[PDB]
């Protein structure tokens, strides 16, 4: 048996109450017969990767205690079987990384304003209420839904190279350089370090190169120039806490702002491939 809480109801369901609608550790669309809510059906394999499962179990982990977030993706149930967990996650409709390669460029400011404010709050109340940084913060890892939801996702090791801070890679808040990064990455449609063909190359860069701040020719907003600014801040002791970022005034702003992040999505779906 498994127990799904999903549209404000619980059920008790059988694997077979999923209906598989193919592939997305290993990810399944799954249709739930006894609602019709479309869901992604995590497996973990009792024979698999024991490194996977440990990290697998770990998102699950924090997951499970983000249940009052609504800035991180829910999880509605598990199913154990002799052989396999599955995890029944929220579906989202695709990610922030995913939308780059479709637009083939930028995302607009107004999007980026409110992907940031959810990201901050994700990454806020889960240091806040759980200690948990997240160490993992780039764009396949913020999603976006038809309902302009934005929300993080996979705490698995809660760490990808290209969106490595500073003291992380020469030690003497990690996570709001790597926001700063994604950022940068998703306003110019270019990942800041650019032609790296190893990890240690986009390290090396980091530290070498001067912080990759939003080029002054793109006219964005001050709010938002100054928002990566402090991001990109190298020294992580002069680099700024959730808690004042929450009162930065690129957050403040789009949080305040209305912005159909909704239909903005709906259309650049519709109007895209891949
Ligand atoms: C950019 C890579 C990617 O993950 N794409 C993507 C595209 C569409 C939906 C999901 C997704 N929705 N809900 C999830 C829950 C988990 C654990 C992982 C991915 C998803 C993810």
């Amino acid at each position: 048996t498994g127990y799904l809480t999903i549209g404000g109801q619980r059920y008790q369901a059988e694997i077979n109450d999923l209906e598989n609608l193919g592939e997305m550790g290993q990810v399944w669309k799954m249709r739930f017969r006894k609602t019709g809510h479309v869901i992604a059906v995590k497996q973990m394999r009792r024979s698999g990767n024991k490194e996977e499962n440990k990290r697998i179990l770990m998102d699950l982990d924090v997951v499970l205690k983000s249940h009052d977030c609504p800035y991180i993706v829910q999880c509605f149930g598990t199913f154990i079987t002799n052989t396999d967990v599955f995890i029944a996650m929220e579906l989202m409709g695709t990610c922030a990384e995913k939308l780059k390669k479709r637009m083939q460029g930028p995302i607009p400011e107004r999007i980026l304003g409110k992907m940031t404010v959810a990201i901050v709050k994700a990454l806020y109340y889960l240091k806040e209420k759980h200690g948990v940084i997240h160490r993992d913060v780039k764009p396949s890892n913020i999603l976006l839904d038809e309902r302009g939801q934005i929300k993080l996702s996979d705490f698995g090791i809660s760490g990808c190279a290209a969106y490595m801070a500073p003291e992380r890679i020469d030690p003497p808040r990690a996570d709001v350089w790597s926001l700063g990064i994604s950022l940068v990455e998703l306003a110019t449609g270019q990942f800041p370090y650019k032609n790296c063909k190893t990890d240690f190359e986009v390290l090396t860069k980091v530290l070498q190169e001067e912080p990759p701040l939003l080029p002054g020719h793109m006219g964005f907003s001050g709010d938002f120039q100054s928002f990566v600014k402090d991001c990109l801040t190298k020294d992580h002791r002069k680099r700024p806490k959730y808690n004042k970022l929450l009162e930065h005034s690129f957050i403040k702003r789009y949080e305040t702002l209305e912005v159909d992040v909704a239909s903005w999505f709906k259309d650049v779906m519709a109007k895209t491939e891949s």
